[PDB]
């Protein structure tokens, strides 16, 4: 890998690396609750609690994808700082929300979706750069110098 | 980013772009779903407009990375452009997919599928440069002038 | 795209094509269950040997994304080979688990988690030269 891309990218590496081992927790904490019972086949129904994880899980799982796309598209097609910071609050809102997504009654984030802001940001830098790049590529280029 | 590169990428970008809205839209039709069925926290079952969207949407989920895979491998292994476009269907296809999913409730719409021939086309480029690669880089190099004694 | 470049990752295109094509399987053996027993909705425990494998699939399908990443961070990150062969590995796994959660009456394999070891491995070789690169640029 030439060293001089790896620069621009080590951020972006960084917090996905975060993201990858964040959620091998939320895995984990899935595996507790598949145990503490009749898992024993992993019975995709454990109860309150294992409900409660099985989804908070299986919500995060679905924002993934979705996230790291406009995390590097972000990030390519737009400075490499931001998208890498902002990538990494989404690992912030995704603890916070996978967190208050653990039981105990009341309305435990009745949420599918968090932190819209972050992704619709990332999602706005990906926007930028992606038309940026076609200026560059018309009023960017002419530019005529017949210096002749 | 370097301005050539951007340039032969743009297209999956966009396409990738695009996906990511329609995907939050799948993830935005599921909230009123857990919304007006009244609910506290939010389980995966409780009526049949909820439980219909919740799974319409988690198809789509497990279609997102297994296309992603060929949108790209497809895109740089072999033309930006069909892989761009072929993508592209892909999205159409998710609409209506996930659209019929639902709304009809008539026995001709049920499944997790949705497009095997677009995935299994971009999966033919990826596999497609792959192999030509291998060529370049095998026979692309020859050229038998050496034996110009 | 540049023949040098498509060189230095035809490996971890070869093994995502591979896994891209196990997947399409897997997202086979769930169509069959959902045929033969009928259903709009697969969203409430149903039948043992559909809610087996849809169980066994979207227990494989929460794994592709955060494999994919070490995947490629361990290939570009450090050598393109281990982490293609790693990657490798990664859907021999994935075949057995899935396999072993099927079966009939027998032991259907319990938890979801599964090859802890090769992405903990490939995260290894990622957040390796992640670091290794800090030294390049510091010394
Ligand atoms: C980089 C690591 C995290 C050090 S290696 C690793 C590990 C790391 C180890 C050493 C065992 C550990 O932390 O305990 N655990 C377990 C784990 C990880 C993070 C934390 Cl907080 C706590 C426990 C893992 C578990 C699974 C796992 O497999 C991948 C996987 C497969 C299916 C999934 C389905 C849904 C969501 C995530 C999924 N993740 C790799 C590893
Ligand atoms: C342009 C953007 C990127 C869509 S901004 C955005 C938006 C845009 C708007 C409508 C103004 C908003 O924030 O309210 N909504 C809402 C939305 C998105 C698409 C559509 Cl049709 C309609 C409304 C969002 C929702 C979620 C969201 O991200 C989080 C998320 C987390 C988990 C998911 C799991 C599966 C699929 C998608 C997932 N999305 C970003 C945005
Ligand atoms: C590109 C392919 C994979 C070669 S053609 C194909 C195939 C190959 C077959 C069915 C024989 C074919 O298309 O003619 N199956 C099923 C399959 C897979 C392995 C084997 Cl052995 C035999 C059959 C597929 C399934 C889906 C599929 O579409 C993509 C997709 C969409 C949703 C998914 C949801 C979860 C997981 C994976 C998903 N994959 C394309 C194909």
């Amino acid at each position: 890998m030439d060293q001089e891309t790896v620069g621009n990218v080590v951020l972006l590496a960084i917090v996905t690396l975060i993201s990858v081992v964040q959620n091998g927790f939320f895995a984990h904490k899935v595996e507790h609750e598949s145990r503490t019972q009749n898992g024993r086949s992993f019975q995709r129904t454990g109860t309150l609690a294992f409900e409660r994880v099985y989804t908070a899980n299986q919500n995060c799982v679905d924002a993934y994808p979705t996230f790291l796309a406009v995390l590097w598209s972000a990030g390519l097609l737009c400075s490499q700082v931001p998208a890498a910071f902002a990538g990494l609050m989404y690992l912030f809102v995704r603890q916070k929300y996978f967190v208050g997504y653990l039981g105990e009654r009341t309305q435990s984030t009745p949420g599918y979706i968090f932190g819209k802001r972050i992704i619709l940001f990332l999602f706005l830098m990906s926007v930028a750069g992606i038309f940026n790049y076609y200026l560059i590529f018309f009023f960017g280029s002419d530019f005529e110098n017949y210096i002749a």
